[PDB]
């Protein structure tokens, strides 16, 4: 496999809809050496289990919202990676309130310091945390949604949280680089998933971007798994700082009938 | 002038080096009726002599880091102006300690926070304070900068506050459009303000543009001012969600020598 030899730490998994859970699978699958990460105790059982089935034993606990809970997990990963490759970045979130309805009525200060706080700035905490232990060739990878670029209805404060964080991997890319470390993001479409349930009539928004869609079809795990196995190999070498999108085109076209 | 019969409320002025007095310069001299607001007593001063001297007795103090401070300036104003048409936010922090050297290295949690509450969500914030106040055809501006859409030295967090201010212009604009509101911005180019000498390394940022630019100058206060007076009335009414770049056409060109 083109990523044979490779360590990469994979968080955010929470059930096999998961996209990081796609990106495992097709990571392990060309080879990579995984290393899992949950949130917390109502999830550790289920990332064993996965974990299990993609030859891995390192699960490791980390919440993003706490310094010393990223700290104290990246202590322990060194234990058996004193150094590794990179990790993939799936994490967000913001409470319902803030996805439903007018945007300049639900958004709070609290909401938008969460949204920005978990989704953009824990992306830079664990790049800080694990500089040192990062080799040469190294690749960070992130998830980000068409709502940064444009305004999309009950994404709200997410749209400018996701904005955060593309800039947040140009600069990254750009502070990194000359130590041999690339950040990308991937921007994947609609993808029928656990917190995809947040916002609001989200079943009807995943059947227009289908018709309406080039390709004539939404993306699935499997479309953002391999794309994000590609950014993080040693083949996307001269790719740093981007953010590809994989949506089937959707972005590049308009009025689409 | 073309902003006659408009009640126009501007934030930021510091002093005559501050973008927001070339803005509020313009605006007056089209006939327009200006409101200001000071962040502390400390200016308070100056802000009421700059004030006379545009035919204006209305200086609020404003601090955009507290909700109650939002809710008493347009409480204070509702006495004079029930009703308006817009402001201009030109309000941006971030700790120093933010400012300078490598980005992953001086990125804090608390500086990524408190840059994105001042310099972003302020702007939603003042609009939720007075969402009812606005006529039909009123219009808010915001300043931004070249870094949210690039990585640029130094300017480190800004440039994800930065980013997250854009689309909070596409979200307001998207929101608020129906109800009779435009909301734009504007990136300016770098022009040596009160705050701009707290950026590593500007004076030399500021002779490298006035190189490279495509007009072969740095631009001014007025050229901001200008075209803050011309996004404010209804001249152009057609243009919402939109971020003009007012910097002598520098972000469009690459490799000048
Ligand atoms: N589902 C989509 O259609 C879609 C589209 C574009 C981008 N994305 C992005 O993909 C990423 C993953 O979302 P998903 O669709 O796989 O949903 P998901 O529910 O499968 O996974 C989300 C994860 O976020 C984790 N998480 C939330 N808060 C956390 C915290 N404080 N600390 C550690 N982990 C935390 C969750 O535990 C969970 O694993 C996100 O960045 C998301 O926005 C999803
Ligand atoms: N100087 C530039 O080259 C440049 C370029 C692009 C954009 N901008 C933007 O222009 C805007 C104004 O910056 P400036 O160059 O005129 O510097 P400035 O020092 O003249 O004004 C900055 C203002 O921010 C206000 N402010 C800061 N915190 C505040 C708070 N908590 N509550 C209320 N007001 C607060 C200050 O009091 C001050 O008036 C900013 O948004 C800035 O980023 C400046
Ligand atoms: O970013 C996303 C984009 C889409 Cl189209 C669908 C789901 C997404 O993911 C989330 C949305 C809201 C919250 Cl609270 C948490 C997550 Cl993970
Ligand atoms: O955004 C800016 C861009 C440039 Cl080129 C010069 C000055 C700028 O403005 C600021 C930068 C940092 C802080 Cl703390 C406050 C302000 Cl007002």
């Amino acid at each position: 496999g083109f990523l044979s030899g490779k360590r990469i730490l994979v968080t955010g998994v929470a059930s096999k809809l998961s996209i990081a859970y796609g990106i495992a699978q097709a990571m392990h699958r060309e080879g990579a050496e995984l290393a899992f990460t949950y949130q917390n105790d109502k999830l550790k059982g289920r990332v064993e289990e996965f974990a299990a089935q993609l030859g891995s034993d390192i699960v490791l606990q980390c919440d993003v919202a706490e310094d010393a809970s990223i700290d104290t997990m990246f202590a322990e990963l060194g234990k058996v990676w004193p150094k590794f490759d990179g990790f993939v970045h799936s994490i967000s979130f913001a409470p319902g309130d803030q996805l439903d309805g007018d945007y300049v009525n639900a958004v709070t200060r609290e909401g938008f310091k969460i949204a920005h706080d978990i989704s953009s700035y824990s992306f830079v905490a664990m790049a800080k945390a694990c500089r040192s232990m990062l080799n040469p060739g190294s690749a960070l990878l992130t998830l980000s949604y068409l709502g940064a670029e444009r305004a999309i209805p009950n994404y709200n404060v997410m749209g400018l949280a996701k904005a955060s964080l593309e800039a947040n991997v140009r600069y990254m890319a750009n502070a990194m680089g000359p130590e041999g470390v690339r950040v990308n993001a991937i921007s994947a479409g609609p993808i029928r998933t656990l917190a995809a349930s947040g916002i609001k009539d989200f079943r009807k928004m995943l059947a227009h971007c289908e018709a309406v869609t080039p390709i004539r079809r939404t993306v699935t795990i499997e479309d953002v798994g391999n794309s994000a196995a590609f950014l993080c190999s040693d083949l996307s070498a001269g790719i740093s700082g981007e953010v590809v999108h994989v949506d089937g085109g959707f972005s590049i076209a308009a009025m689409n009938e």
